[PDB]
């Protein structure tokens, strides 16, 4: 039972080989902090031996009040991932919301990204289906791991067959979320096996960042998602939870030894 | 404190007036059926003496696997609403999904409406924002009812202030739902007091339809969501689950008798 | 299908009779309190024409700190029910912990109660089947509603077949309840169709005790469980929340009006 | 910030000390069986070098129809741990049920164990509290980790104070249940850091149990708790879920370097 492999450029993403790492911060509010967010990443990924593909949202739909920063623009943003892509020779993965942008983006990114709450939006589908670009599905929050394999096959059907399924947790109660550790398995099995990652931060909607992605890795994904930002409590806001830039390094030891180790562990089967 | 009236034509819908039925059928299948589900409900409100506004929809974006029946469509669909409203004179309800859908719908409906997935979608609010249009906003399942501020606050803002709330149940672990009866006060009272309405089978993904509307009923509520077809057993799919049409009457008496009751008891304050 | 009667005395409990009322206080703090508590509801309860079963502990268990108040005991617990009887001809319902407690509250009272903690003690269970008494069996709150029947499977063996199961939430999220409408008529299936009732005051761990008791009552009850207090106020604690003494009659026009109404409705079938 | 050590004998249970395995079976079906399965443990344990405390019930509250296997009993119970002590010389950990019992398993036993659904009852706890033995509060299903306080509490004043707190899953809508890896880190805060440890095997009323005690042991945890059978398969019933024996050794190996790994790491604070 071999993992499905996606690969994004000279990355392969699966389920048994080291883990990737889609790092980066949450909107893309300016430049030159950007660039310096995706100068310590790399930095430290280069440093310490992890694949990466720097991430960024260059818009936002979930805001509160219409007089809100709705974010760069996807004119605008483009741009940005231009002159990072050269000065750092990195991946950049992004997010899109309606049908048009997706071929746009296409071109601009290596992984484009489908929003949770659009998980289910088959117009949006189709359309980033046609790009034929490796793909992000967002799991909602509100689905059952044993559900992946519809959006899976609806993206098969558009023609696109390089898929990652990111997990951020599932609704406990009102306002609340907590990781079932076993819907890792449940989503690989229902998915062809395809790549499982891990959506910590948003799946903490704290100084429990560490704790839950170490727990998360020792299941064995093949990735991890992340965003940071230089100074979380100032720039504190809501949506997700930023991990602080000067804790990169030492927090991302931790994920290597754990997916080092377990990645490298004779298959178990408590099955019988 | 008086509730809040969003008036839809000659209609006033209010916490403590009569309640309205939003009834009708869940896609437009064809206009030989819509005519007939949307003749027996009239005959019926008519009779009973029960407000009454037509829903259905003209499209379909959470289908499975894109070789399906999407629907209508919007350019065929209003075509439909028009010859149902000169034949019979009753309001049309329809959901849309893309920003630009809004303002024709606005034209040929009375009640437009946010579906849940979407409810977070700035773009398509401030859009249908724009109409002016009444709003029925359903109530996201993994979204608590004292959140439900900011979606009323963001139509506000817009310029639109009809706005009426629908709840369909909440998630409750793994692929179910469970609606919490105190939420409707809780939405009442964040919402400015405006109009609530109970999407029953929504709610329940049975011959549990009854016993859940009167449940609803009971507690006190501006309207009633409801969907029916002549044959559900033969067209069962998925999504909802539609209410046999020849019951409607009988399943009707039980909600008047009670909404009446109700709506007309001396205010009480198990409080102090 | 009729429903299965379980008598109390002259009292006739089942899920299409007219609901009974176990109503009363949570624990037996002095006879001078409980007199008058119980003074009030039989004289609310003869004057609008609804069965009532006094209900009241004699002791605590679920307290916080050894040093509290554990309650009067079961040797003087049981002969202030005694006084209570021939002062004022009514039931008394109370609920035990132990295995001995079983048969001496027998004597003494009329519908014995099995605690939710201890509904799956095989041992408890056993004794309490043998008194051949009435019996209440509160529905743990992490127990779904169709596994109720193996408790009162359990206590047929035992001998007993007279037996009531009260519901009062479950689960939802860390530290909430929410009350699931439709477990009513699970339980009611799966329970040889036995009496069903909604303690209300328990599913409330406010203003909302009427709202939702109202619901549980269009559902269709055999009976209805609370408690209340003359100044809910000042002596609020927790474990539950009582109802303001002076409102158990404006509160109760509600039910019976509501209890009445549906259970005087022609059976609804929306199967089909 | 130091952890609280409570000493079973030479076994020192502490947080950052490595991981302590509270192993062994479900009931005692037959010493036969009993010593097998204890004969197995031991050898592993010592041969891999894991701290360990047998642990078995002589007792059944939890099963189904009175007709049923209650379990050795008291009497006959504590006789088979004898005969273990002598024949391995390893800890022995017992459940209780009833207030008598605490006091004879005491001298019998090193680490005695209160139940989850007898968590909250005063009276056992307190009489479990005198005999001053260790004590293991499994974590009720119904209640949040930050509740624990309490329990540990109630403990103290009872004059004891050494207490383990072990966690199993709490609810996740109707039959089901779901590890919060969060709750880990409350239970250690609101129990002035005392020792947590991981039932595995409750926690899963599979294939599964390797996967998820890597989670949890990447936390980082006091201890772990699981069961096995020497042919899961044939004996399967319910309740828990047993490891199949001949897979001790390799899961194990999987803790270990998991729990070595992790607690020693260089202390992480994603805090600021």
């Amino acid at each position: 039972m071999k993992q499905k492999v996606v690969s994004i450029g000279d990355i392969n993403v699966a389920n048994d080989l080291p883990f990737v790492l889609f790092g980066g911060m949450n909107v893309l509010e300016s430049r030159d902090l950007a660039m310096r967010i995706c100068e310590h990443y790399v930095t430290v990924t280069q440093k310490l031996g992890i694949p990466y593909v720097f991430k960024a949202s260059f818009d936002k739909a979930n805001r509160s009040s219409i007089h809100s920063y709705r974010g760069p623009g996807l004119e605008e943003g483009m741009k940005i991932f231009q002159e990072l892509k050269q000065t750092f020779g990195v991946k950049i993965i992004t997010d899109v919301h309606e049908p048009s942008q997706a071929q746009p983006v296409a071109d601009v990114v290596d992984v484009i990204q489908l929003p949770a709450f659009l998980a289910r939006q088959t117009d949006l589908v189709e359309a980033m289906a046609k790009t034929g670009a490796v793909i992000n599905v967002k799991k909602p929050q509100f689905v059952s791991p044993g559900q992946m394999g519809n959006i899976v096959d609806k993206f098969k059907e558009g023609g696109n067959e390089k898929v990652i399924l990111c997990d951020r947790g599932a609704n406990f109660g009102y306002d609340n979320l907590v990781v079932d550790m076993l819907g890792f398995s449940i989503m690989k099995k229902v998915s062809g096996n395809s790549p499982v990652i891990f959506d910590v931060t948003h799946a903490l909607q704290r100084a429990q960042v560490a704790e839950l992605a170490r727990a998360g890795m020792a299941v064995g994904l093949a990735g991890l998602f992340i965003e940071a930002h230089p100074d979380p409590e100032h720039a504190k806001c809501d949506g997700p939870s930023a991990l602080p830039l000067a804790k990169l390094e030492p927090f991302l030891k931790q994920m290597k030894a754990i997916d080092d180790l377990v990645k490298g562990f004779e298959e178990l089967d408590t099955s019988k």
